[PDB]
């Protein structure tokens, strides 16, 4: 998937057409440079195309001349100038490679630097983004939701927008696209940031006139989409394997940690097969599911006497099978008890209508014990109050304050009204809301993301042209058509999965990508909106 693309696109890019079978070299990076290899190419594959050792510039290295340095940054004004510091000799000569274009200005104070007279290569990849799952892109800006929306960061605003609009032209043209641009109507931001990319694509089209020629990948869309668009959905306690377990649990790094009968810490990432099956089915199927592929594995492999024998052969391939057996157990040790009884008033005001498909009567009532609980910890009382405050479609000020206090959440007043940088509604509309699916359902997953109908109806090409408008019409006339997503302000794990979801229910028509500045959990959300009317210098600039 993106991350045999991306991995493909350094290996052999960047690795391998520099490899001198006699010669062995270093390898050295900035930060970002560093998370986009780590997350697709593991340490075996960089070893097997000539590299002694990898290093990272930012921190103080040796003197070796005898090997030479390969260097992949980002094209920053803090990258090159520590680069063009390490020969004005660390290192006998070097081979350059930008993630992006190196702007004049910092080409030009290179060439005049010491640095320049053993330099042996340089080139630029146009490489900018993560490949977080085989259907999942990141950007790594986690600081463009408050560069894009705090008033502290106004001026940065149109940066953030060119930065993120150059990335995601660099997504289209490594996965050979040109694709129609689309952007939700109402927004100014959605619509700049369309208008941007169409720019910065034009100029790979331009380049390659090839790109994105032939019957079926002159179909593919790209969208564009606000978080305020669906501000629901990150908010909501998913059932589903993953938006459950990095949500209820404590996971970072992408790490999950536990004890067995002793210290056990496992990635979940997509060498982890088991993982890539599980990670999109409700909490309910994954235990049967995990005893099916071991009915499967144990007894295909084998009086028993025998077997007990090769046990220890097995234990390995076995405990992977224990692993998720048990993450399993613990989401729903963190389910059982107030968190049931949360779900059930979150689908109720989300979809606005009981399980029984009977309205809600009373909205007020349906919180009110939640609220004045004090068992109930503070970012659970946030997200229904603010899913309530979004079903009302705006709520009094004075009804604001009464249950903000009688809520006992006084110190987060703040977070709460931050919702409206991002154009949400608080006090006193630009929302868009899921249509109606006739589908059985478990009674508290009843909740699908509005951007899923929005997939549908591109893969369907009846998606309203009223709401998303193309910045150019299609001119009159893998191999199959793509739709790539971009939600701006973080993407929720439901929304990750119904990329999924559909991509599946087209049986290989069409391969729905979709992205974001950076993934989201509702905690790491209802933190994002705390930041914004703070003055924060240590938040990066775009
Ligand atoms: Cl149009």
């Amino acid at each position: 998937g993106l991350k045999a693309v991306v991995g493909e696109k350094i290996l052999s890019g960047v690795i391998r057409s520099v490899k001198k079978d006699g010669e062995w070299k270093v390898l050295i990076m900035d930060h970002p440079s560093m998370r986009i290899l780590s997350s697709c190419c593991k340490m075996s594959d960089i070893l097997a195309e000539g590299i002694t050792i990898v290093e990272d510039i930012n921190k103080r290295r040796e003197p070796i001349p005898s090997l030479e340095a390969i260097y992949l940054l980002s094209p920053t004004e803090k990258s090159v100038q520590a680069l063009i510091k390490d020969f004005q000799f660390t290192y006998k000569a070097a081979h350059i490679f930008f993630t992006d274009t190196c702007p004049e200005p910092l080409f030009s104070e290179l060439g005049r630097s010491r640095l320049a007279k053993v330099v042996k290569t340089l080139k630029e990849i146009h490489l900018a983004f993560l490949p977080y799952e085989a259907q999942v892109f990141s950007l790594d800006a986690p600081h463009s939701t408050y560069n894009l929306y705090c008033p502290f960061r106004a001026e940065e605003r149109t940066r953030q927008l060119e930065v993120l609009a150059q990335q995601i032209a660099t997504l289209c043209a490594t996965l050979q696209e040109y694709p129609a641009i689309r952007y939700r109507k109402g927004p100014e931001d959605t619509a700049q940031l369309a208008h941007a990319v169409l720019a910065k694509l034009n100029a790979f089209k331009a380049d390659t006139p090839s790109l994105g020629e032939g019957p079926e990948k002159t179909r593919s869309q790209l969208l564009i989409m606000d978080r305020a668009a669906d501000p629901v959905s990150p908010l909501l306690h998913e059932l589903t394997f993953q938006a459950m377990a990095y949500d209820l649990l404590d996971i970072e790094q992408d790490t999950y940690r536990y004890e067995t009968t002793r210290e056990k810490a496992v990635l979940l990432d997509e060498d982890d097969d088991l993982w890539v099956e599980l990670r999109h089915m409700h909490i309910a199927d994954v235990s049967k599911k995990v005893t099916e592929l071991l009915r499967t594995f144990c007894e295909s492999k084998r009086d028993l006497s025998q077997i007990l024998k090769k046990m220890p052969q097995y234990q390995k391939e076995l405990n992977k099978y224990s692993t998720h057996l048990h993450l399993a157990d613990d989401c729903m040790k963190h389910f059982k008890g107030s968190v049931e009884k949360l779900c059930s008033v979150e689908q109720d005001l989300a979809m606005g209508s009981d399980a029984e498909g009977e309205k809600i009567k009373d909205s007020m009532k349906l919180i009110v014990p939640v609220l004045l609980d004090a068992a109930v910890p503070a970012y659970d009382k946030i997200r229904v109050l603010l899913l309530y405050i979004l079903l009302r479609n705006g709520v009094s000020e004075e009804n604001l304050a009464k249950l903000i206090q009688h809520a006992n959440v006084q110190a987060h007043s703040s977070l709460i009204r931050n919702l409206e940088q991002l154009g949400g509604t608080v006090t006193n509309s630009s929302r868009l809301e899921p249509r109606e699916r006739m589908e059985p359902t478990y009674q508290l997953s009843r909740w699908t993301p509005v951007i899923k109908d929005v997939m549908e109806d591109a893969v369907e090409d009846r998606l309203d042209r009223n709401l998303w408008p193309f910045v150019s019409d299609p001119a009159p006339t893998r191999a199959g058509p793509r739709l790539i997503v971009y939600v701006m302000g973080g993407v929720a794990m439901s929304e990750m999965r119904a990329a999924y979801e559909v991509t599946r229910a087209t049986e290989g028509k069409w391969e729905v990508l979709i992205g974001s500045s950076h993934i989201l959990t509702p905690t790491r959300f209802l933190d994002d909106l705390k930041a914004l009317d703070k003055k924060l210098e240590d938040i990066a600039l775009p």
